[PDB]
């Protein structure tokens, strides 16, 4: 028996709707160490500890436009802390470092009297997200920290393509005609690199570059996909493998790749 499985037997329907299972709370980070601002919402009734994700915005952008995967991810049980950069104008290697200080300070919560998440978490167990640049950290975070359990970026930009390095499994979310960071130029040649890991590639027909942001029209597919990666990766969850490596069953897919699953 699987110590890291919660929750049922997964279904598309049970996937696809707004919030699984488990009832969410949240608060804001009191003191923020090593990155601007943090919201973590977390379960209130998961039946034991479960994995943290840490998720970063774009250039310019704030928690408002990845703040949708809070609830969505932590009713399926995982807690999630959204996050502010030190600066919106930060660098995707910066974003990185502030990505694995928030999960540093989830940690720590994790043991910190008065936390909301007090015994809630198994640290041991991390994942990361982000959109474009923090897509791109989210990126760098998996390479420099090959302990992470799972990676599941949304239209990833970074300086360099070469993610080559990475032995995390790793689902990438893009956007089909995304024109600030291009499939083609990005989210793919970034998908490919990866030669050493679980991974995937889930693009979103006609998606813009804020395909994946808070109050996008596929929350149904992107959802059900994001939860179960996690679920399959961070908690080694094997009823969700089907979910995890099999196509979508979505008309809004353009494209979908898969290795390793």
């Amino acid at each position: 028996t699987n110590p890291y499985a919660r929750g049922p037997n997964p279904t598309a329907a049970s996937l696809e709707a707004s919030a699984g299972p488990f009832t969410v709370q949240s608060f804001t980070v009191s003191r923020p160490s090593g990155y601007g601002a943090g919201t973590v919402y977390y379960p209130t009734n998961a039946g034991g500890t479960v994995g943290a994700i840490a998720i970063l915005p774009g250039y310019t952008a704030r928690q408002s436009s990845i703040k949708w995967w809070g609830p969505r991810l932590a009713s399926h049980g995982f807690v999630v802390i959204t996050i502010d950069t030190n600066s919106t104008l930060d660098q995707p290697s910066s974003r990185s470092s502030q990505q694995m200080a928030a999960l540093r300070q989830v940690a720590s919560l994790n043991g910190t009297s008065s936390s909301p998440i007090y015994g809630k978490v198994d640290t041991a167990r991390m994942g990361v997200m982000g959109w474009s640049m923090g897509g791109g950290g989210s990126l760098i975070s998996a390479a420099n920290n090959p302990s992470l359990k799972a990676a599941a970026p949304q239209a990833p930009w970074h300086s360099s393509t070469n993610f080559s390095s990475v032995t995390v499994p790793t689902l990438i979310i893009a956007c089909e005609n995304d024109s600030i960071a291009p499939v083609n130029s990005s989210a793919l040649p970034i998908y490919d690199s990866m030669s050493r890991n679980a991974k995937q590639y889930l693009e979103i027909k006609g998606g813009s570059h804020s395909c994946a942001n808070s109050g996008n029209s596929n929350q149904a597919l992107i959802g059900k996909k994001g939860v179960a990666w996690m679920k399959r990766f961070m908690d080694n969850d094997t009823r969700y493998s089907t979910f995890a490596c099999e196509n979508p069953n979505s008309t809004e897919v353009s494209r979908f790749r898969t290795a390793n699953c």
